[PDB]
């Protein structure tokens, strides 16, 4: 709770706010947690028990009269985010929370998915603080970090975060002169031609240029990066499998010397049953030997 | 309210459901906006009462125990949504909103900003149907689309919606035998000499050789879209005057005709009183001869 993700900012405030003023504005959403106002330049932070009632306090408190200003309540953009790349699909949310956590403490750590249910390979890092995440960055960029068993390595980029509520509105955009030149012309679609329709041709053949030219080194790169990515998953596969053939020779020639030595116990047997039946027929001869001889004894 | 935003995907259903058993599930929540059930895939968005009340209908109804399958209801990703690249420094949210409705109608758009507040030269549009969006593609496939003055084509490409909140937990993590295989090593640092750290650094120098081949074809490819507008710009400065110096010698030559009538008329006045002077002489010398040839006439008889 109270993660950098319920942190807000509000901005035109007047000249004279006092911390205990501030606060009391979002007392009616929860429990304020961390306040940092600059009185001066007049904008404030406060962090938030969850980001439902951070989604409130802005829907009720946004362009609100305070002392002649209108108060510009903002969703402050999370400065302890990281990019995290190069994932195996079998990397989870809490897996890469315990990789983490080494550097400093986790507040929310997610692997994106795409709309089907598998893997991206790109993961999103937010820690508690801002030192923690620039820790963890220099130890993974001079040195190499993992997660599974596979030696694919972890490529920590810090987050490109895109702005989708404030933008560029006209109010606060009409204050350039080339602004008449450029905006002289409304939108339209172009006619054949025209100096301008040759721009419009002769530039979008270059972009769709640039996309493939773009696209072309992707998969250059993909399928060279990919030797090294199946030469280790194929043939150190082989280093397992190696060691796994040679336990089975070893418990072959146990079963084999088995079949061998304990064998003959049985063969030698059936001798002995060999030398009982010379021996019976022996002994009905030497008894005909010696009844030959009792028969002229009388 | 019962916008896109308020908008949930569902995913993961059984073979059981219908068109009365999915109004059931969302009966609870006010009143149902936006009913379209799919039998084949299994797939659908629902609009909701206001975006508040959509993030508890989310939380609660996600991974809930319905006849085998765990119930995927996660921030519905807005669909019909495009990425335009390409604009002019002078391109306002409000002006880019006012363009795009000439397909359809238009739910949300924004013009990205950087770290001073100032145009990146990105924006996003948030287009209602599928058909529109589509159409706004195909008038970009065939022709083309302008916003502003100088003829900055407007690149519309289609945006990519990735799941972002849920991800992929272990609890709803698929069972095979690499999957127990690969955990069985606790996520490690590797160590100075070893192959693990050999492969994967010599790994790393492939990223920073992608690097360096995305870095320069970014310039290359920059400076070539630069050379463009400099063989078109300076061509129409040049072009410009070359238009108006037409006018301007049809406006010399207006003159040229002026001034060689006039003196074709000034010739002419001149040439009226030089035959006034031939005329008005010879009747003086006409009165004259007569007068002298009946003198010598008389004189005689």
């Amino acid at each position: 709770t109270y993660t950098q993700r319920c942190r807000l900012f509000v901005g035109n405030l007047p000249a004279d706010i006092t911390e205990d003023e501030f606060k009391r504005l979002f007392a009616k959403y929860g429990e304020p947690g961390e306040v940092f106002i600059n009185k001066g330049k007049g904008f404030g932070f406060i962090k938030l028990e969850s980001r439902a009632l951070a989604e409130i306090a802005k829907a009720e408190l946004d362009d609100t009269p305070m002392r002649g200003r209108q108060l510009r309540v903002r969703f402050a953009t999370h400065a302890a985010a990281l990019s995290v790349r190069n994932l195996s699909p079998y990397v989870s949310n809490e897996l890469l929370e315990e990789a983490f956590s080494q550097f400093g403490p986790i507040e929310r750590a997610v692997v994106i998915v795409d709309d089907r249910g598998r893997s991206t390979g790109k993961g999103i890092v937010e820690f508690a603080s801002k030192p923690a995440a620039r820790k963890a960055f220099e130890r993974c960029s001079e040195g190499v970090f993992l997660l599974t068993t596979t030696p694919r390595p972890v490529i920590v980029e810090p987050l490109e975060q895109l702005d989708d509520e404030d933008g560029l509105p006209e109010k606060l955009a009409q204050k350039n002169p080339m602004y008449q030149k450029e905006r002289e012309t409304p939108p339209r679609f172009a006619q054949h031609g025209t100096f301008e329709y040759e721009y419009s041709q002769r530039w979008k053949s270059l972009d769709e240029m640039e996309k493939q030219q773009r696209e072309q080194v992707e998969k250059n790169m993909k399928d060279a990066k990919d030797k090294l990515e199946s030469e280790m998953e194929d043939a150190y596969h082989e280093h397992q499998a190696n060691l796994l053939r040679q336990d089975l020779m070893r418990r072959q020639e146990e079963l084999r010397r088995m079949e061998e030595l304990h064998n003959q116990e049985m063969q030698k047997r059936k001798e002995m049953q060999l030398r009982q039946e010379e021996e019976r027929r022996r002994r009905e001869e030497e008894m005909m030997i010696r009844q030959r001889e009792m028969e002229e004894q009388m």
